[PDB]
């Protein structure tokens, strides 16, 4: 499994840890 | 209010709690 | 790529088309 | 940067911390 | 289920057809 | 506002139409 973390600076980017 | 998070494995599920 | 489309009813449901 | 954090109660809500 | 829309513009909202 | 459309390929990008 990974989990999805959402960043931004505009394009949001999920990245999958 | 319920924080919803994001996990994979392919699916996305976000799980509301 | 594929597209992701979200659905929801809880847990959301992202699928990769 | 920013995070994007994911809240509802229904809307979905993402703070852009 | 519901479709779930996102707009933007800061703060994300999803919306569930 | 702006519509938000998501890809995927790995990590998640959601680009503002
Ligand atoms: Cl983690
Ligand atoms: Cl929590
Ligand atoms: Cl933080």
């Amino acid at each position: 499994h990974a989990k999805l973390v959402f960043f931004a600076e505009a394009a949001i980017i999920g990245l999958m840890v």
